[PDB]
């Protein structure tokens, strides 16, 4: 599964995983802002919530 990754929340890019699913982080007061992306479903530190998806770069 490719998907969105990068610590850094302002640059993009993608890395392969195992995972069926994958993530995306925005910060909870800016919802119209996916900030930063993972695999698989949530992990992330306050002000920033997850919510996860399935296929390839679904979490763009």
């Amino acid at each position: 599964r490719i998907c969105y990754s990068h610590k850094a929340s302002l640059p993009r890019a993608t890395k392969t995983c195992v995972e069926n699913t994958c993530y995306k982080m925005f910060i909870r007061t800016h919802r119209e802002y996916i900030s930063e992306r993972g695999c698989g479903c949530p992990t992330a530190m306050w002000p920033y919530q997850t919510e996860c998806c399935k296929g390839d770069r679904c979490n763009k």
